[PDB]
């Protein structure tokens, strides 16, 4: 209630964690040069973590694997948190740029200085340099190990180590400080806690995103509640199964059915074409509509240059940017829109002020399209003394300007640093 | 049902466990190239191993280290069997003829296939093809993996996986066949039953053998049961340190104290003088008495010359060598010395008979020193159609030939490779 009808309809939004694992060059050789024993191992611990997430409303899908069989990719050490760095920023630069993926964890054959068997940025879950996490391959027992991923996994996303008064029964959870063979596959209350302030708080966008049946890389596993390749429809074990449309015991459609589970399928039957699945949540968004030969429901959006929020911008591929939201998302609560005079300064065409980099030198803004070049705030506080402030970043100087699509004047916004009318397809 | 005077007096032997450790490259690469950590973990694992050992009268000493730093010395398979019998062959062919030892232990970081994380010959202790066995780094808690290899030591030492009916407390003992992470560092009444049985009806004497406080490989601890470099005394950890003349902190003698081992030692006391501290075992040997300024009770015996055996030979060093028991002792019962013309090869000089070897060439015998070179028996099996029969082993020539002091003559013996008189000092 409390939430805004974003944060809740956030929470309810089923969560998807599209995982990368990664083993290095010493499980390979750990495994005897067997590529297949490797992967398997991975696989296992899969079936492990899986299961385990469910209960958080949250399916683990492996995406992509990679055996460092050749040589290793990052300096990995006894160091577990040099290794965890070098580890991230690999990801960051390298793996990002090849395969798209929410979270990575490095399954190493190292032994890590002092008892820790992992480690894993909090809150990292789909950030570009922090959603990563390694895990030292610490027992032949794949059970625990795969609890010591879950547990990385589970600072990724928000969640802390338990402290004495948390619970979650009579054993250790997940998130315990300590391993130990007594350790459960269930999260404490506390994790449960810590976890959904932290999504209502963040609101990591990456985990909404579903795989496709094909991105996900792991054997087709019959119960694993996710439809992958090879299966019609995935509701559990038998005795878990709620849909009557499917076959918990072999995955399969029951006849007459042609759909399980889906907005567009009732009854196990595909919804009439036309029929509306999902509503309009903003006033850029499209009710979306049922095919009625297809199981699924795409979302569309309204037209863009559809004038949304009071006249203040125009949609813009679901979104209505507005040059003041974006003020407060780079400098906070409180900050505004700096006046005019002030992207005149993206006329001079300097090194921060203006609109376009056609190659890599920077074009002045022309007269009239100024407000599209270098985003100028002005954080409403009593203390600050300058109207025009700007938010600049050495690794890339287009943060900070003005996003496109942003209302740069009447009927008009942001192209490619030019404010153009929004009556053209854009 | 019975106890013969040899087996009471083998039982009541302290019993010494010189063991070689041998940590293979993934080691190397699972510990960062860092030999110290490779060699603290293989330390901190004889640390468990020890206290276990000896609760069995066995004396766990680290008499060699070698870590595959460079390459792997056998081809380490994810085989288990495979590799035990490779890395059993090493040993019996290139470990024992760099450094003697009673027992070698292969540690390696690679997974064997299925749930085994150890192997090792059962019975196989002091022998040179199978006194080892293989442990798998499995675990990150070197705890488990000491008991581990402390398991393989177990079968080592004729002991087998415990059934259902054995026990040792709560938790499952050492020579269980599932390994928990709960396991304790016992073993089960069957366990020590089996270990007794076997070494009555075996004996293995390398473990009769007490390492010199030199050829300790392994960085001296106050509480390992072992007085070594540094040590006067050492019963064990303060918390389980019973003995009363030993102050368990500095493995120091306490106040009032001459000693705390040794069958000249009682009450932290030196024996007096005179004092009987060894009976004699057989003809050869002589009792042996206390000095009263020392622990110890060196085992004299006999003048070399005394006769003994019937009549049949002449005491050397506490022996009675004579070549009736020896070609038994080389092709098993019935086998008997063959007839003096066989010996007469041994004036021959070539391949096999001879007297003595000077440095790659040897001295054949003289007519006299004939019957102290290669000794010939012959099997009492009635196909036998040979009567010089011979045992040669390329690798050691030495072995097969006549024992010195070994009654040749009337009254002489050999001495090197000679038939010298028994009266003369030989
Ligand atoms: C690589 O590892 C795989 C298993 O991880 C080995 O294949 C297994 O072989 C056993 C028979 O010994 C089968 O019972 C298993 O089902 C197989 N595992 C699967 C499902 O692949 C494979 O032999 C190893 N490679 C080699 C030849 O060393
Ligand atoms: C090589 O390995 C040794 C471990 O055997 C490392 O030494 C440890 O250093 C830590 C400090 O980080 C101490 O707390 C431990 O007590 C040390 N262990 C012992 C007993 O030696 C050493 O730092 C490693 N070297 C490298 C390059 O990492
Ligand atoms: C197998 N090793 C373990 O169980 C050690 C135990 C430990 C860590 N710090 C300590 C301080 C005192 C006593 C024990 C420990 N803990 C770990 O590996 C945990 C480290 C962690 O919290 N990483 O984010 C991750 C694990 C939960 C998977
Ligand atoms: C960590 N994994 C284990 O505990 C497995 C369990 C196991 C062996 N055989 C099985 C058959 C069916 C199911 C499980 C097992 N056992 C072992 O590693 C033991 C193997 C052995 O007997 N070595 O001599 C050595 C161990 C005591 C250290
Ligand atoms: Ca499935
Ligand atoms: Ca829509
Ligand atoms: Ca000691
Ligand atoms: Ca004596
Ligand atoms: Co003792
Ligand atoms: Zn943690
Ligand atoms: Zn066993």
């Amino acid at each position: 209630s409390n939430l805004t009808p974003e944060q809740q309809r956030y929470l309810n939004a089923k969560k998807y964690v599209k995982l990368f694992l990664v083993a290095d060059y010493i499980m390979y050789l750990k495994y005897g040069r067997n590529l297949t024993a490797v992967r398997t191992r991975m696989y296992d611990i899969v079936n492990v973590i899986t299961p385990i997430y469910h209960r958080m409303n949250i399916h683990v899908a492996l995406v992509g694997l990679e055996i460092w069989s050749n040589t290793d990719k990052i300096i990995v050490q006894s160091s577990a948190d040099v290794t965890l760095d070098l580890f991230a920023k690999w990801r960051a630069t390298d793996l990002l740029s090849r395969k798209s993926h929410d979270n990575a964890q490095l399954l190493t054959g190292i032994n890590f200085n002092g008892p820790t068997a992992g480690l894993g940025y909090l809150g990292g879950i789909c950030n570009t340099m922090y959603s990563a996490g390694i895990v030292q391959d610490h027992s032949k027992i794949h059970h625990l190990v795969a609890i010591a991923m879950a547990h990385e996994m589970g600072h990724n996303l928000g969640m802390d180590h338990d402290k004495d008064t948390c619970t979650c029964g009579t054993r250790p959870c997940v998130m315990a400080g300590a391993l130990s063979c007594e350790a459960s596959f269930l999260f404490s209350d506390c994790s449960q806690k810590d976890h959904r302030e932290f999504l209502i708080k963040n609101m990591p966008q990456c985990i909404l995103k579903k795989p496709l049946k094909t991105d996900v890389v792991s054997p087709a596993v019959c119960g694993n509640y996710f439809v992958e390749v090879g299966e019609e429809c995935d509701c559990g074990s038998p005795r878990t199964c709620r849909d009557p449309c499917c076959d918990a015991t072999t995955c399969k459609l029951r006849q007459g059915a042609q759909c399980a589970e889906g907005l567009c399928c009732d009854q196990c039957r595909f919804k009439g074409a036309g029929t509306e699945c999902r509503a309009a949540k903003d006033e850029c968004d499209m009710a979306d509509v049922c095919t009625g030969r297809s199981a699924e429901c795409t979302d569309r959006f309204q037209r863009n240059g559809q004038p949304c929020k009071n006249n203040n911008g125009y949609c813009y591929n679901g979104k209505c940017p507005i040059m003041a939201d974006q003020c407060i998302a780079l400098f906070g609560p409180g900050a505004t829109v700096s006046q005019d005079a002030c992207f005149q300064f993206n006329r001079e065409g300097n090194h921060y002020g203006y609109c376009r980099k056609e190659q890599n030198t920077k074009i002045a803004c022309e007269p009239q399209d100024v407000k599209c070049g270098r985003l100028y705030c002005f954080p409403n506080s009593p203390e600050n003394k300058n109207p025009c402030n700007i938010y600049y970043s050495p690794n890339d100087e287009d943060k900070g300007m003005v996003l496109p699509g942003t209302k740069c004047a009447d009927r008009k916004a942001c192209s490619n640093g030019q404010c153009v009318d929004v009556t053209t397809p854009y």
